[PDB]
């Protein structure tokens, strides 16, 4: 069973994929909460690749980490990849008049309630999103 969430990021699809896939990028966000932060993201992003996303807590009083392996990537307009977890989490980049439609459709883990799983996962977005905006990546200039 997959659930599907979304997000229109007024930014080009090239400043979205780079911010998503670059590991010291990656680093900022990834970790929702900033209680925790992304201390490391080994990230081998080709076709059967893996990735490890370990996040560490401010006072490092403990730590979590995502592993997976990249399933299919499709730079720079589809991400798909099955989490530890055993999540096939597939991130669509769609390209738009008013920036890059981001649509995350992720499996939802058996042992965890989906609605939760939704909402920690459009916290992860967001704050995907919000760094994209924080960072800026604005390749639009007025030109003069």
């Amino acid at each position: 069973m997959k659930i599907s969430i979304e997000a229109h990021i007024e930014q080009e699809i090239e400043a979205v994929w780079w911010a998503w896939n670059d590991p010291d990028c990656i680093a900022r966000w990834n970790a929702a909460s900033s209680d925790w932060h992304t201390t490391g993201s080994r990230v081998d992003l080709v076709v059967g690749g893996r990735f490890c996303h370990h996040m560490a807590a401010k006072d490092g009083s403990a730590g979590f980490d995502f592993t997976g392996t990249f399933t299919r990537v499709e730079a720079p307009t589809r991400l798909s990849f099955v989490m530890d977890d055993g999540r096939e989490v597939d991130v669509q980049f769609a390209s738009e008049p008013g920036g890059t439609w981001v649509q995350e459709t992720f499996d939802a883990e058996t042992s965890h309630t989906p609605a939760q799983q939704q909402a920690g996962w459009q916290g992860i977005l967001d704050n995907f999103k919000r760094y994209v905006e924080a960072a800026g990546l604005e390749h639009h200039h007025h030109h003069h």
